[PDB]
């Protein structure tokens, strides 16, 4: 439940990245005292791959840059609605 | 440490406050998992005393809006150049 904390923050720093409709999916996990998370965000189907791409770098180092304890974030796209 | 990381977020989280002249004070202590906190904001000396309160009320709500673990937090301000 201090997971839940940083779960929450996670999600709510790459909410506010334009481009972003969502996060799909996060999974989070303690290596040590680090964390190591995979997550999906909602993309515009419309944007080309290379936007896509961008955002979802843009949301690594937003998360990265708000959440001191992640040391490794793989952030992936999927059209959504 | 895990107090250094939250003493950061607060500071920063103040930083971001219109009005807010940096963090002159902030001493931030346990109660048992909860941080109770009291800090020193500058402010501008030629802002009036209303304003001055305004700009605390707003630290004080932008900091426990990012610092869920905040359970208390007194905020006062001084004149800074
Ligand atoms: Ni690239
Ligand atoms: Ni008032």
């Amino acid at each position: 439940s201090h997971m839940e904390a940083v779960q929450n923050r996670i999600v709510e720093a790459a909410e506010r990245v334009p481009g972003v409709r969502g996060v799909i999916h996060l999974r989070a996990r303690y290596v040590g005292q680090d964390i190591w998370a995979d997550m999906i965000i909602g993309v515009d189907p419309e944007n080309t791959v290379e936007q896509a791409h961008e955002i979802c770098e843009a949301v690594q180092a937003a998360v990265c840059g708000k959440i001191r304890r992640i040391e490794s974030l793989h952030v992936s796209a999927e059209a959504r609605e």
